[PDB]
């Protein structure tokens, strides 16, 4: 029930999945439980709305919300592999009850972007030789903010530039596109379906 | 009931028609239904007004609204073919219920502008040898925004610079102007009447 | 009842008159109706005030009498300065005046026609040679560059309602201290958009009274 | 009851007096009427306040000019006074008018003399010593055009001028009053009047 | 009950502790008493909130509030010692009843930053040879403001750039990290626990 | 009951004292009365608050003005083994703010300030600790900008603000107990005056 081979979708998923498996420690009398930070893809406004809904009277925070915010042509015979160098901007937004949690989270993200982070993405159509796509992801800025009622809620937003590739729709009917990529430790993971990565904000 | 030979009109139609035939897939139980995105030419404010009227109905979105937003002299014996190098700015505005639809639409637009897209337009007066006009259309910027009540509505706006040609009114009575152009796949289509391309916002 | 020999006035009139004779076609059952776009000289705010007054429907007598108001053009001076390239007046002082030409229209079509009659002559400038003669002396030759600086596009709504485009022009002209009307009226000619030597009319000839 | 020898005051008066004697023609049945535009020195806000006071129900009030100092600074090109300090003062000359016509007349009398500057040689003499010669460049910096409405109503143009002048510490009135002359717009040596001579009282 | 080995935490504590031991003289009939200015780590807004709560007495001011406000990659095989050059921004905010107190406080801070101040930080993991980390702290700006009801309250804020090092979380369980550093007089003090430095704003 | 040897304080006093002795003439029937313009050190907002308090009427509204209010508004390191004489080149910003009932008064006041700053004004400050050889400190004070504004109810009140950059020296607190610091400086006519206590220069805004 969606354009599976969407280039855009593939990038939202790739970025979501790099940040899909981040945990935070939380010492317990019985022992150290680690919780995975759930990640959503939604406009930030929408997310904050729903977050204030969910918030009205600690299992909800911490959480990450990713979203595309801008794109453009990437100024360095026909069009698609050879494809078009595009540049997408993402806003990764971390929400947290405690400064501690925030520190853990970012300390897991930040050190890999110097200021960039490379990943090699292999995307294969049906059964042809896969295409090799070189993806530079650059950490552009950080933005720090609070929100109060009484503790209440800490928000940090990282802005990332993904330097990727775009090309006209290749129908799902004409075969689904298999995708792999190198994670933060250069480990070739395979890009999961969208439903695998993002929690439903709905 | 309008200046048919209007230069401006010819450009609004040219741009409208490049984006006139865009569809989105929509998986059914019975099977994949494809729908053509209808396109209008109207001031953005006017269009949003009428859209909120119509909205008060998933047959309405997705839709595209095109409109001229600026122009100027294009700084690289009389005046008209040899004509005057003019530069027109258009705001192409896509409105959508689902992120998916949006992704499909843009993925059909974006990859052809690197950052420009050339088209050769042939305009012929009555029966003389047609004039050859070289038209550079440049994708300048993108702008992303939402709107909510409850889902509700996604808006992306591309801004395009059309580098075209202007010249004083050549009366309809003195013969109508036949127009052709190369589409996104360098296919010589012939520019339809205005009524053919744009749905009436009225 | 006004300083006829006003340099400023001469420029307002020159600009008014370049844009004085613009028409739009208007297809009928009977046949094509051509209408001249009336032009006024007034501050833009004042003009819009009066336009909202005129456009308002107070009697049925109005209703009909209202698409007779648009289209129309409103010209006005908005800025000036010294034009950085023994006494003072012919030889005169190089001045630079800025004018805002403002087109108001019910239909996009009308607008397209109007501008397509203005725009193509400014690349980005348009030259005119103005001859101004005092009494009966040999006339002065004044070289006038008019440059189209910018365009600005905007709408206004109630229900259709009203389209506004504003061109901004730089007139590169000449200034000099008041030469009294009593000392002889100044005859003025100029080359129009097709290099045709028309003679600059009185002010009352060019602009409709906004009053 | 004021520091007569004030340098500042001397400049406010010089500028006021350059624009002190401007008239406008006004055609009548009987015949042409000339009227001198009255000029005041006051903060613009104050002047507009008092102007709306005077305006409340009016044609003997406009046209009029209001001059005022708006800024100054050191003028980057053994002790301190003649030889004095090169200062730069900014003045806002503000013309208010009922009719566009009046405005046109007024400015057409001001504007053509500033290309973009206008020089004046000011002679200031202390008691009876040899007078000091001071070279004064006045530059027309900008113009600003605006309206105001109720019904016609009122047109406002403001010229901004840079006066390049000279400053030095207070020379007491008691130690002798300072005689001042200057070249007007036609290089005519007029003598700078008292302040009360130039400006109409806004009070 | 917190990530002890947090890099971020280590820097908040280092900065807190440089400014932890500032006093002001206050001449008495019985003789000069010196009071240590208490220091907190909290968002400035939060701190001002709580400060107005506490204020509604002269035992509360003077006080300093420190907080992180921004960070970024510091543009001069894996990642962590060798670590990533990061740059953190801190807002040190002094609140005072009397101009005098303020003068004393800043005169103790300001002269050491010309415009920078170096410190050598030794961080040792368990028992390995310690790591040597060179830390440049730069005084970026100062900001002066008042607040009134009647005297009432003086606020000055110094903005500091800490040029430090970042690396992915090293678990507390894998051994706590011993930290020392050179203070303002090049004296090797050892970085205390967080609870030692900052007064609880809670 | 303060840090007497405060570097900051020393500069606030130096600046206050350069502008401490400014008068205006005021012609009378008997004869010309001169009045010294009182000077305060306080945040501008605070000063205007208190000034509106004092100004709330009848006929003790003219003994209040004219007056000057000085205040520090910014500082920074002055980019041209330990730290203190040799000290650290600092740069302080001061806002000198003149309030006046009559344009005349204002003219007199500024005409006494303005001509000495071209655009700077140098002063040599000698600061001596106890009885050692005094330190020589070269102080450039630069007039940065002027700002002109009014305020009305009916006349009412004229405000001009000069912004000055003092290029001075900073160093860590030298305790009052370890000996008070004697300070002299060259005034506007290069006359070596000695910097008074703070209480001598500024009227209490309190």
């Amino acid at each position: 029930g969606y354009f599976y081979n969407s280039s855009f979708r593939r990038y939202a998923t790739l970025m979501g999945d790099l940040f899909s498996n981040i945990q935070i420690k939380r010492q317990l009398e019985s022992g150290d439980k680690f919780i995975r930070v759930p990640i959503t893809y939604a406009s930030k406004e929408h997310f904050m709305m729903k977050l204030n809904k969910w918030t009205s009277i600690e299992t909800i925070l911490p959480r990450i919300n990713l979203h595309l915010v801008d794109f453009s042509y990437n100024a360095p015979v026909v069009s698609q592999y050879n494809p078009s160098p595009i540049k997408m901007i993402y806003e990764l937004s971390i929400f947290t009850r405690y400064e501690d949690d925030m520190f853990q989270i970012v300390e897991q993200i930040l050190p890999y972007f110097q200021p960039h982070f490379n990943t090699t993405m292999y995307e294969q159509f049906g059964n042809d030789i896969p295409f090799k796509r070189d993806i530079k992801i650059v950490l552009m800025s950080a933005a720090i903010d609070e929100a109060i009622d009484g503790r209440r809620r800490i928000e940090w937003s990282l802005t990332f530039e993904v330097n990727g590739w775009m090309y006209p729709p290749v129908d799902d009917a004409e075969g689904l596109i298999r995708t792999t990529y190198t994670d933060f430790h250069a480990n070739t993971r395979d890009l999961p379906d969208g439903e695998g990565v993002f929690e439903s904000v709905d």
